[PDB]
């Protein structure tokens, strides 16, 4: 699965559905909805829950930049 960081702050209603985040955490993503809703899981699998698609952007380091 890709990888990508929260943009904002999603500390969310509380819901165990939801998971919050902070901003510069970094997730997978195995789903999008039409809703605007992402399913979000944290990198050691740990957590599993939805998140604003909007707050989601592609994972960019600066180490990535190499070709092999």
């Amino acid at each position: 699965d890709p990888k990508f960081e929260a943009a904002y702050d999603f500390p969310g209603s509380g819901s165990s559905s939801e998971l919050p985040l902070k901003k510069g955490d970094i997730v997978f993503i195995s789903r999008d909805e039409p809703s605007g809703w992402s399913l979000a899981k944290l990198l050691d699998g740990s957590k599993e829950g939805w998140v604003p698609t909007a707050y989601m952007t592609p994972y960019k380091d600066t180490r990535n930049t190499v070709p092999v």
